[PDB]
């Protein structure tokens, strides 16, 4: 295994995306022994949702010895994406093949006239990097064209959203637009960019 893809993923509260990074992607990383590190942005006082699934980096020891990371992120910022981004790229070094796991991608990925060198290379040299990508967000206009350009793959859940739907056709794909339409509850609906292929999947085990 060698997770060097970026793959994006759409879908709103209750979808059921969540649940697919949470209980597939997130455990079938950990099962082959792949790092990840999750921008999580969501401070709950119960903190927050993925901090079951890794470890907060404090001391030394932590550097060295906990390959499965979350980080909370409440600067939201080009200034704090490009130290997540460094820091990934050494995370890497170490591990070897990352996934960067960014929750609301919104707050990093989201349309900039200027669009910060960290940036530049996480859509562009991400395989030079050795950071594989996984990139959430409710809606498919939250985040800039080139992101699904870039992508390897995008995954939809159900939109009835007209301007989501309208997007998908101008951006992504007419066929993929005219199908994340018909999905049924926790369906979703994979877009392969590489392959130009649609594939709709039933929904995930669950309990
Ligand atoms: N494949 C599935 N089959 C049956 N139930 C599911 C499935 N996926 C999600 N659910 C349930 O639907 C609800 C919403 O799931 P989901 O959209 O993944 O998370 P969410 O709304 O973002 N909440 P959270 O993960 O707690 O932040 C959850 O109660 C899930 O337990
Ligand atoms: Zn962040």
């Amino acid at each position: 295994m060698n997770p060097d893809d970026i793959v994006v993923i759409i879908g709103r509260k209750r979808s059921g995306k969540s649940y697919l990074i949470k209980h597939y992607f997130i455990p079938v990383l950990k099962a082959h022994k792949i790092s990840y590190i999750i921008d999580d942005h969501n401070l709950l006082r119960s903190g927050s949702e993925y901090s079951k699934f890794g470890y907060n980096v404090v001391t030394l020891s932590d550097i060295v010895s906990k390959q499965y990371v979350v980080v909370y992120d409440r600067e939201k910022n080009d200034v704090f994406f490009e130290k997540l981004w460094n820091g990934a790229k050494l995370h890497a070094k170490k591990w070897g093949t990352s996934v960067l796991i960014i929750d609301e991608a919104y707050y990093h990925f989201k349309y900039r006239q200027k669009v910060t060198p960290a940036i530049d290379e996480a859509l562009h040299a991400n395989r030079h990097a050795g950071i594989g990508l996984i990139l959430s967000t409710q809606r498919v206009y939250d985040l800039m064209p080139i992101v699904y350009k870039q992508a390897d793959l995008i995954i939809m859940f159900y939109t009835r959203e007209p301007n989501e739907l309208k997007w998908i056709s101008k951006y992504i794909s007419t066929e993929a637009a005219e199908k994340v339409k018909t999905l049924k509850q926790y369906y979703f609906l994979i877009y392969d960019v590489n392959s130009q292929m649609i594939k709709i999947h039933k929904p995930i085990h669950h309990h």
